[PDB]
């Protein structure tokens, strides 16, 4: 038996869960009979990028229904989607492309986290969950209720939680501190480098094997850049419920992962409106999503020489904007150390 905590224990098995990942898959329409879990490849996933990047340019350059038609049907050649006998949904807009971008982005997490439970070593004398995290390469322990850390984190997720996300409550279940192998020394170049803040990131609880065993990283160049509002980057948010919608928690599955990492964000390209850029301009660092509402910068705290906007929501003067909340994005992943994981548990209103 496993001498690991017990919440370390119950976390390994959330994110290592084979029939979440399967469930996760459903979601999103794909045919488990024609494509299971085992079937994935991250050269398909790639391909399948690919074929959604040209359907990006048939959309932008009013190509004809009946040329987009033969795209959208190549899609469905590579990832197979449950339809039967039926013709499938016509991939013909920007958000039909989005929204098998973010597919194709959980496909990529969920092969890492399916690669890592078929590979390695089997022992049966060994715990399973010993053996699985170990496969992650990362540092989780528990942080102490009681301490000044837990503290900070817990009034942050207080303050943070945005009245337009009032469909649920969250409750902090556990706060664990992370340490990914080698990532210190990769954020090196970036650790003095000015504006770091403490930034919330939501993810799918079948997505955190592949976060904590490789990092955040960025969409492939053969992903469509017009799918991602900032474009390719690593989106962060200093309101806990903006990161937590992302959680894609339910009534059916109400406990939730969310992240805390150290993003050195430098000199902000401050955008009010989508910018789907390759590249930042000269001199910046990292894009900031003007939002509405933003914490109260006077309400800022330090945890370790990083910044918590851990601030009540308060208006930020900033007219015509596409965002009611703020969002941060980097273009390296170095420029992201992550700190904190949290176990969320979702208590829906509705
Ligand atoms: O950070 C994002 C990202 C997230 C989102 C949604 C989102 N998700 N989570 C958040 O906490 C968040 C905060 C502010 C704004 C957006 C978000 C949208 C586009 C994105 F490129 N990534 C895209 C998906 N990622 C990948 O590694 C893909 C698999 C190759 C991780 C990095």
């Amino acid at each position: 038996k496993s001498k690991l905590p017990k919440p370390v224990q119950d976390l390994i098995k959330m994110i290592f869960d084979v029939e979440s990942m399967k469930k996760a898959m459903v979601e999103y329409e794909i045919d488990l009979q024609k494509m299971p879990l085992g079937k994935l490849s991250k050269r398909q996933i790639q391909a399948a990028y690919s074929i959604l990047s040209e359907v990006q340019q048939a959309v932008s350059q009013g190509s004809s229904d009946s040329q987009i038609l033969d795209l959208s049907n190549r899609f469905y050649t590579l990832i197979p989607h449950d339809f039967g006998m039926k013709k499938p949904p016509l991939l013909n807009n920007a958000d039909s492309v989005q929204a098998k971008a973010e597919m194709l982005d959980n496909l990529l997490d969920i092969e890492v986290a399916y690669s890592l439970l078929r590979g390695g070593s089997d022992d049966s004398s060994k715990d399973p969950i010993d053996v699985n995290y170990e496969k992650l390469k990362t540092d989780i322990k528990v942080v102490d209720r009681d301490s000044e850390e837990a503290e900070i984190i817990r009034k942050y997720v207080k303050n943070t939680h945005a009245t337009t996300h009032n469909a649920y409550d969250l409750e902090v279940i556990d706060i664990f501190k992370i340490e990914r192998e080698g990532e210190c020394q990769r954020y090196k170049p970036f650790k003095q480098l000015h504006n770091r803040r403490l930034l919330w990131h939501g993810s799918r609880t079948t997505n955190f094997a592949g976060i904590l065993s490789q990092g955040l990283r960025i969409a492939p160049p053969e992903a469509p850049v017009t799918g991602y509002m900032f474009g390719k980057g690593i989106y962060f948010a200093d309101m806990v419920s903006k990161s937590a919608n992302y959680c894609h928690t339910s009534q059916g599955d109400p406990i939730g992962l969310i992240l805390l990492g150290e993003v050195a964000l430098g000199n902000m390209y401050e955008l009010k409106h989508a910018s789907h850029i390759s590249k930042l301009p000269k001199g910046k660092h990292s894009v900031k999503g003007l939002g509405k509402t933003t914490p109260d910068p006077s309400a800022n705290i330090s945890l370790d020489g990083v910044d918590v906007p851990l601030g009540t929501g308060i208006s930020s003067g900033v007219n015509d904007t596409s965002l009611l909340y703020n969002e941060y994005i980097v273009y390296d992943i170095a420029q992201v150390n992550l700190k904190y994981l949290l176990k969320l548990k979702f208590n829906f209103k509705t």
